[PDB]
């Protein structure tokens, strides 16, 4: 089945964990803590030195971003034709971008980088609402009319910059109808509502 | 019927062109210069303010990583199964890594930062000697027995890492190797001589 490795923290795997749930599948988390990780032989383990560590079956992997396309593509959420494919890709990468830049305030600096991220975030959201907008009037997912891993990923991206800014998605409509809308999803709201990831910092550092 | 828009530098666009070129495969290049750039209705036309701006009939696309795919898809380089395409993933993930710190160090902290990266870069390649190990002895390709888009990406960021540290292949005999190999192939050798690539900065700012 499944096994996700990763820190006591959302962080990584918080898009992963709503497709999962969402999705109806089991899987088995192996928490790491901060005393094991820098034992140092699991970190050599790793292909880059870094979690989250996924297994599916034999096959392990690491990258967030790998996670997510391959469960994409082997539970079919990878966009019904090549054309759509290209377009989750498009967005799932500028929401890695976004959520570089958000790593980066958290953990190198937030108590003076805040301010400027802040400032700089609606020019950030723009394109996901424009995006919205030219698929059925932002009515259905970020591509197509079914759900993508790119909406978890996205999806996780908004929620969290709303605890970092609230209000973030006042000023855009399609993305907050968005949010809502997909946080609605009867398994994602139960998964979303469950102790398994309410009591888990977003971050490792205390910040958010 | 590809277009591919961006700056008169190697940069984002010398793996894709790479492949492009080794496939055999025609395409037409819009440079954009610095002038063109700053007057900024480009730039707000580009979906994350960015180029390069890809484009496949009417099929418009952004992000380097999302064009590799993209034509890694549809042109049968992206592994044999589900399995090898999760482990393609998996190795391009770790090159946009390494060349995120590569991007970086050249256009934000150059002088100072070289001799630290440069110390550094021997554990930042041997995870990609590692995956070389455990396929065929690496004899052929990063992930099973066919060239994959993750190929022409890692070969990229292997060649502009030995202009930045003459040697660093030394080290690791099957990268080194495999760079002779690859860029053996007859449409790549030839495109890799020519003045289209020849002739044009690695990086936009004089650095390499
Ligand atoms: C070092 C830590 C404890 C083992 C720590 O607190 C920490 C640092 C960076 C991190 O992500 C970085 C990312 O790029 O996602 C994460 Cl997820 C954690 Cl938990
Ligand atoms: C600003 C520039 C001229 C229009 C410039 O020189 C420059 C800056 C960053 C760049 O890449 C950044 C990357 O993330 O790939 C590139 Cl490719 C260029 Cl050419």
């Amino acid at each position: 089945p499944y096994t996700v490795v990763y820190f006591p923290v959302r962080g990584r795997c918080a898009a992963l964990r709503m497709l999962l749930a969402d999705q109806g599948q089991s899987w088995k988390e192996e928490v790491v803590t901060v005393e094991t990780w820098q034992e140092g032989s699991l970190k050599a383990s790793c292909l880059y030195g870094q979690l989250p560590k996924f297994q599916d079956g034999d096959l392990t992997l690491y990258q967030s971003n790998t996670i997510l396309r391959h469960l994409g593509r082997t539970l079919g959420l990878y966009g019904k034709d090549q054309q759509e494919a290209a377009l989750v890709d498009m967005v799932n990468d500028g929401v890695e971008d976004l959520r570089c830049k958000y790593i980066s305030l958290i953990y190198t600096n937030y108590e003076a980088g805040k301010d400027d991220y802040v400032k700089a975030l609606p020019g950030q959201l723009k394109p996901f609402e424009t995006l919205l907008s030219q698929n059925q009037g932002g009515k259905t997912f970020i591509v197509g009319d079914q759900i993508s891993f790119a909406d978890y990923n996205l999806l996780d991206l908004l929620l969290i910059h709303e605890v970092l800014a609230p209000g973030c998605l006042d000023a855009f409509p399609l993305l907050s109808a968005y949010v809502g809308r997909l946080s609605a999803r009867p398994k994602l709201k139960a998964f979303l509502a469950s102790p398994e990831y309410v009591n888990l910092p977003i971050n490792g550092n205390g910040k958010q």
